[PDB]
């Protein structure tokens, strides 16, 4: 009825009744690059396996996509529970790298508060920084910086302001403290970066990416609408199928938000960076803010960093790290993303595990409806045939009970459509283009399904072959049993534009 | 918006921008059976041919259903612009009527105010009536009567007043004076008079609206559901599909209108016989009551018997006779009843043509999404999958801004379930079967279309047979041109089940 | 909950339980102008006496105020029974009337369909009409029409389209027909009009009603806002506290009814010139915008003209006049108005009596809060501590289901504010100034009562003795009882700007 | 607007344009009792100081109570400027607790994974508890505890498995390693701990509440309106003016929360006790449950146990920490709880001052007129002086756009009444009465203000005072500046009746 009514309703021992409808991107990393471990991890809800291209090789990563590749498909050999997993691309992007403190890849000096540390870039010292003396990537740091601004090390904890500039060196100040360790980031937040937003090396990686098949990239850094533009138009014609996915790391991207959607496939909120760029008492509603509009326009958009980073080293998170993500995903964020704990982890299937747990049960607290009215109400009256249809298929979703809104795309443009009005009931998107199975797991609820079945001559048997596929589907996966009703929607005609067909029929 | 707003922006000048949805009923009198007449009449709107069975042997009414099935079909060469025409027989009933009055002649005496008359049972007197002795064929007149009662002859015009009550008779005083003429109709208000609901000659009416496939009853002083079930065992199983409108002309219709309805296919609020057996001020407050009943019962409901009067012998209305059509319009009605003007009358033409004019005018003032909206989330929710198809193709409606939804059921069921929603786009409803096109002008926003070609032996070629049938007979009848978007519905096959495809399609 | 829920909920043999909300302006004429008849009307609920300065000297208007205010005080003697009455000059404005004629000032010459008709203005058959031949007021009406230009003649039943222009005589066909007779009017619809808003003998006019204490002004023929300045500066100061009424009796007052209406106290719509002047088939819409706009400026509005036409001669009217009128007080008309029916009539105190009836009746069908929230909405954020005190008491009154709004004003400005919000319950204005309790009358939903005690030396005892009256005014009139609840709106400190203080207090 | 749309147009480079309406709740500790430290709190934002009786003899308390009142009454010479600090204590309760290990000294031994734990109940290891004997003082523990069942000691850091069930042992199994000190407690999940809710201690603590005049008892693992009921019982009519808040701390305070709340003056979600107890993904929906029923059910409810947990030793939190104290505060809370952060934290001042910040900017995710229209039509309706004089006030405030809404009662309810509707305008609550201005601090979006001014001894002049007491106040501390508007609430009188005067009054 009411908001408030709703809240009130909710019941803990009632059973999860809904299956998971937000995504889960994993970052693969020493922990989780065996094989054995990517077949547990997509056995326990991974659909998206992020490579941080800011550290390693391109060897290194190609021998990661293929073992992705191997467990993905380990599965396939009964492809009614074959769950498809994307490759994802993050960029380097416009970064600022610490040395090597000592000559050691693995070493940690520890600096202590109100002490002194010159930054250099003498270029020498490249690997020895101890505990005075520091090496950085940016040659001009000398220039943005100025006789007072703080610089941050390591996602942030060691800080530190500066005292003295200079055109070759610089010294300075000490407030926290901590360990230095190597090959450490700096942030400079609230000062100018000459960095590009795409670097020689950014260019590279993303061709790689096209050579490898990768099904999106996550842009970093991005901070206006140029810098999506530069990103795809180095993935050019042979990626324009690529999806491109802007992190908004910084004060900027949230200033020029608007701008950065319109060019860019979806939106990353980096909650840590941004932490670190703006005061943390207002990321909170930069996410949120961020979310709405990202839901306004029918644009996937993620949330990230800092999320579960207590299974890095305990097998169970904080109450409140739950209570962070339980909210992601109640903001609408359509994905939620593990970094360290799946990476570097311990633990990384207990925090895979534990994160389809929270995201399934916050959406017991969205009330499903009222998001549909109010996305429904703010959108614009279309022509689109396909739009249309989408919206008809919801209503009815809502008047049935549907037990899912069974979708056959090529494109996926039509299963996003649909889920663009956050339908409670499942988007069952019916594909046999493997890319557009591996993206739609982008777009929250869209439960895709990889048909291999040859196509039949008549178009009628076809369409009933992959609906049929999708109720063997759904009736496996659990999603309902014979004699529940589906929302069914397809093409009237084979090579219609669009999907303009909405029948509303009983499970078999 | 508000509803106030949506008056305070109305705008005389402006040129209506909606079709007409509300269905004109005329009464067939001599005034309009030749068959050029009845051509013209169709032309400028009628949809509905009223047989008035109170006056008329079967044979002249079975003329006058002929006039109207040639002038109806003079058009059928061309499906495009073939209007179908309703019929309806219209019931004698439980009539309290006069004798006549004596010698021959302009057979009509002078009734003098505060002068008396015997109203006599002697069927002596019967065809001897004048000023002072009166009869009347309702032999329990003198016990359901009182002292004091009133009693109104000739529809209304007479009052008189009860002063004596005798053993076979009754003296009264004469209180609005007026003119007698022969066989004119009594009403005794407030008097439980007990003439059966369903008299023998009803039932030869009844019996002849059978013989002729007539497509409507409207049934006259309907007081209770067992009146209807009379009137239906009646029409047994040769005339089931005929459509029952009760008519509500007295207290006890109106008190047990809940009932009535339920058992009733339509209602049709007679404000004359009503505005004699009530209160007249109360009259409106009545029908809007009935209006609003039969709106959220989903069941068309006619505004009559006195709409137009003065065209009786003035070719224009009395704007207040204009102000109220257009209420009845906007309280919700699906038809306008016009009775003597287009009958008897001079101008039974103008009155046609003022009538849409009045109602195409009016539809500016409905405000149209409110009563989706409501209608929505008031008429029985969370069901099966006939209404959720149809809700579906109402937001449809409205997303795409739709120029139409063209319906393809044989009944007519499932276009009256889109209708039932008030969708603000015109519900073009394409059949094979007469009936269904000519009882569906009933029911408000229905446009009848009969498609006369035999069935492409392949459904989903006889689907769009009949959908590019509806686009041209839509684009010839300006409801929307190339490039607007229609909505679809259809059968899954003509296996029965019900109707559950809805689909976008441009328009060719 | 619903407006249809709140149609579908409506009963008719519920006693009205109401008191009656909208007003009652009665035209006094030959056949109201006695004493005893108006004493009656008073107590048949006239509240408004109309006197039509388009016929009649001053000596006469003035003797008919005489007897309005005899017959008004009465009732003084008890001041809690004591109902107010307002005088209302309806001024004259630029009209054209025809001559006498035959000579004789009641003669009627009977035009026939197709005939010949020359209007003269030769000043010389001032009083020599005939069948042919008609003579005018308009000088220059020569100028303004041209050669097919139509004329109404009487209302408008009279009707004839020129076909010979000139510049001193005219002559023209007859479509229509019917008797001509003397001291007619004449239209020109579609044809300018260089008469002026304010001739020199409505100066005159006007200037007298000042002198007479009359409490509005009915400006007649308003087409732009410099004609209601003039009426104003005419009033000047003596008359700054007069209330002027606009009437929009033509198509560019509904076109300039914006600006009519800011410079104006409230709108007259003259429904029968209206319905002349632009198509009927749009009067309603008209009315409907012009009432809805003086609801959201919350300025009186007043539907008048051809409302019961049938009580000059029957002594009850059409069941469809009837609905014109509580189709009025429906759209939210602030006050009624009977023109011939009690002023020319042979059955006046029988139309003032249905005319009560009929809008105590229509306000079974307004669904109060809808139209309070509507109008809330619609408010703009104010900085006036009356118009915060006034919603709040608004609000207040529903949640409680006050009996009554007890307002103290001297001004009556507080009492407007509060009604602007349409309480269902009644607000009671309790003022000492005569005046303001004779315009309180035009606000729908203002029961002025007026206090004749000294001021007190004490004001909080004095705001208590106010208040006591109020309330043996509601014990009394009906409104409640004890122990049921009331808002009261009274200041804090004399002298005060303003009605800040709301209690909600028991009645005693 | 939607609520999406509210998000959308989030900003976070604004500044906050709201007041701090949640409480801050402190919990003192020996790093926050000097008498210059609790000052300095005390102006951060510190509203209540929570005493926790768990820890410290009678004599503790009552001096950490003397400084606190010391403190809080330094700023007590300016009106204006004095804040009100509301005193809680917080129970002990049915808690099962560990003896204490061996020797004196670090008193802490080592429990490494995988190794065992005798849980012994004999009481000559209750001071002699090592590595593999240690004794608790349950002493049931071995009937309501099975095999296989966990056991949380030290405040859920250490699990245990329970291996084998003995006599009176238990054997063990360690699955979170950890430390272990003396008197650490522990938690049974799932266990029928049948411990008294009112123990024999707790019984003497509330007593010597009382003795202190305490404002609030949080009462801790409240299970059954029978347990609120035996605490209220305890404080007796001394102290029937406490508050007692439930703490909601284990699965079954959850189940029977509603009998709970009706028994109860407010709520404290223990998310801490609460993430043990029950499955710690679930504890989001508990909150967001039972903030819900607490706020439909218009009864303060506090959110707690860990906020900002980083702050026991350093400056500045995790942003996750803030996204979770910030989605409390828009979860509905009126309070924010802080533990350990303030009670042995090295910052207990920077904590006071991050959680001011975090919900003063939170609150700007805060629809509000969304919250009043809900509110307005879901809590009881219809009813009696008092509520509608408040809900008048509250439609005031948004008409006028109010300041603030300024509330005379002296035992707090009316200003409640008022806070219950949600106005986005502060409530500036003037009271004469100490308590109630300590007290109210539980509520939501009042903002106490202790009159200590005699009485003046004519109504309306004393209120006056006491309206430009709040005036002055207000403008001071910035709430509203000369020339807004204020809404009033006050007596008819000192008749007690109730509160029944609202006034819009502008601002000297």
């Amino acid at each position: 009825d009411t908001f408030l009514e709703h809240m009130c309703r909710l019941d803990i021992d009632s059973p999860p009744i809904t299956a998971r409808n937000t995504g889960i991107i994993c970052t693969i990393g020493p922990a989780s690059r065996s094989v054995e471990t990517l077949k547990e991890m997509i056995k326990s809800g991974m659909n998206v396996a992020r490579l941080n291209f800011s550290h390693g090789t391109h060897e290194y990563h190609a021998e990661t996509i293929k073992n992705v590749r191997t467990a993905t498909e380990s599965f396939a050999s009964d492809p009614i529970l074959y769950r498809p997993v994307a490759v994802a691309l993050d960029t380097k992007g416009p970064e600022i790298r610490t040395g090597l403190i000592k000559g050691s890849g693995t070493a940690e000096v520890e600096l202590k508060k109100g002490a002194t540390l010159k930054i250099t870039l003498d270029n020498a010292y490249m690997e020895k920084c101890d505990e005075n003396i520091l090496w950085l990537d940016y040659k001009n740091i000398c220039k943005v910086v100025e006789v007072g601004s703080k610089i941050y090390v390591d996602d942030g904890l060691i800080s530190l302001q500066v005292k003295q500039k200079g055109a070759d060196f610089l010294v300075t100040e000490v407030e926290n403290g901590g360990s230095l360790g190597s090959k450490k980031g700096v942030n400079l937040p609230g000062a100018a970066v000459d960095l590009p937003a795409v670097s020689e090396k950014d260019i590279q990686d993303l061709k790689f990416g096209v050579e490898q098949d990768v099904d999106m990239v996550f842009a970093s850094f991005i901070r206006k609408a140029s810098d999506v533009h530069e990103v795809r138009k180095v993935l050019g014609e042979k990626g324009k199928n690529i999806k491109i996915i802007s992190k908004i790391e910084n004060h900027e991207g949230v200033r020029r938000f608007d701008e950065i959607l319109e060019a860019s496939d979806g939106i990353m909120v980096a909650r840590g960076d941004l932490g670190i760029e703006i005061p943390a008492e207002k990321v909170f509603l930069a996410q949120k803010m961020m979310i709405g509009r990202c839901n306004r326009a029918g644009k996937p958009v993620i949330s990230a960093t800092q999320m579960l980073e207590s299974m890095i080293k305990k097998p169970r998170p904080t109450r409140a790290e739950g209570s962070d993500v339980a909210n992601a995903v109640l903001d609408g964020a359509d994905c939620i993303m593990l970094s360290g704990e799946t990476a570097k982890g311990d633990y990384p299937l207990e925090a895979v595990r534990m994160q389809h747990l929270i995201a399934r049960e916050a959406e017991a607290a969205i009330y499903h409806l009222q998001l549909f009215e109010e996305l429904r109400r703010l959108a614009p009256i279309t022509s689109d045939p396909t739009e249309a249809t989408a919206v008809g298929a919801v209503e009815a979703s809502f008047k049935c009970c549907s037990g899912a809104i069974i979708v056959l795309t090529k494109s996926g443009r039509s299963a996003h459509q649909v889920a663009r009005y956050r339908p409670r009931a499942p988007i069952i998107a019916v594909t046999r283009n493997p890319q557009t199975a591996r993206q739609a797991h982008l777009y929250r609820g869209i439960f895709p399904v990889l048909c291999k079945d040859p196509v039949q001559e008549a178009w009628a048997e076809d369409v009933d072959l992959r609906v049929n596929f999708a109720m063997n589907v759904g009736k496996a996966r659990g999603f309902f049993k014979k004699g529940d009703v589906v929302i069914v929607l397809t093409g009237w005609r084979p090579g219609s534009g669009f999907t303009n067909t909405m029948r509303v029929v009983p499970v078999p």
